């Protein structure tokens, strides 16, 4: 079926939970043996969210190459994304090692450091120009260059220096700051505006490594971001945009990382964002 009218048909019939459970039943199951090794317990935020072995990002290190991060490669759309958990106190250096080694231009953050009164990820970037951060375990230096605070999101320019080689690179930090503590946003308008700002920066384009996108677990809000982007790109590329099937795209993405889209409300919100975004594109 088309999307917008399939949407109204699920709303009127109140069957979002049944649609979402079908997705969960059909989703791929692949091994995640490296994630479950005992030496990696303090590298995982949640015991039930792990990268598959076949698609995990490897650190360029011979001691321990593990990070909770996955490469999502979308062949027809010609987009790649790295989805990862919010960094932990003992993985902030690994996080920036990955950004460096994979040649990423942008980092997309969809959570606040504290939500619901608890910590959802480490404070992994510097908050003042004159107070830089050094990660001694991976030999990297990180400096805040500039910051632009808007009503729904903040953009930061950061300098990442490889202290072994003295090479430097400019990284863009796109921070969506207004996702509610419970539920999903009422309108997709500010999320779409944010997606378009990431796109306009070059961070999603083939001349750079894959964008790094995270929330707390790296599957819920993060899944929404890449699902919406990929569906809108396919609607631009194809002769028949109504042939884009959002449930099939999501199942394809779940071949590369488990659990993408965590609730039926997140699924409905993804539909809403693609539907509204397709009208603005033209
Ligand atoms: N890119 C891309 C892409 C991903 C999924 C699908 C659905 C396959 O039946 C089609 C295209």
């Amino acid at each position: 079926m088309e999307m917008e009218k399939e949407f109204e048909q699920i709303d009127k019939s109140g069957s979002w939970a049944a649609i979402y459970q079908d997705i969960r039943h059909e989703a791929s199951d692949f091994p995640s043996r490296v994630a479950k090794l005992p030496k990696n317990k303090n590298r995982n935020r949640y015991r039930d969210v792990s990268p598959f072995d076949h698609s995990r990002i490897k650190l360029h290190q011979e001691d321990n190459d593990y990070i909770n991060a996955s490469l999502i490669k979308m062949e027809e759309a010609q987009r790649s994304y790295i989805l990862t958990q919010g960094p932990l106190p003992n993985t902030v250096g690994h996080f920036w090692e990955m950004v460096w080694e994979q040649k990423s231009r942008g980092v997309v953050m969809l959570n606040r450091v504290m939500e619901k009164g608890s910590l959802k990820c480490a404070q992994y970037w510097p908050q003042k120009e004159e107070k830089e951060m050094i990660f001694e375990d991976t030999n990297l230096k990180l400096t805040l260059i500039s910051e632009d605070i808007k009503s729904y999101y903040t953009v930061r320019q950061l300098e990442l220096e490889n202290l072994t080689t003295q090479e430097t690179r400019e990284i863009l930090h796109f921070h969506y700051t207004t996702w509610p503590d419970f539920g999903v946003p009422e309108s997709p308008a500010s999320f779409l505006n944010f997606l378009f700002k990431v796109r306009e920066s070059g961070s999603l384009s083939p001349e750079h490594g894959p964008v790094v996108v995270h929330c707390s677990a790296g599957i819920g809000r993060s899944g929404t971001f890449c699902l919406a982007d990929t569906c809108l790109l396919l609607m631009d590329k194809r002769k028949d945009p109504s042939s884009v099937d959002i449930k099939k795209v999501l199942l394809e993405m779940r071949k590369f990382r488990m659990g993408l889209i965590q609730t039926a409300d997140q699924l409905r919100f993804s539909y809403l964002a693609v539907i509204e975004g397709a009208k603005f594109i033209m």
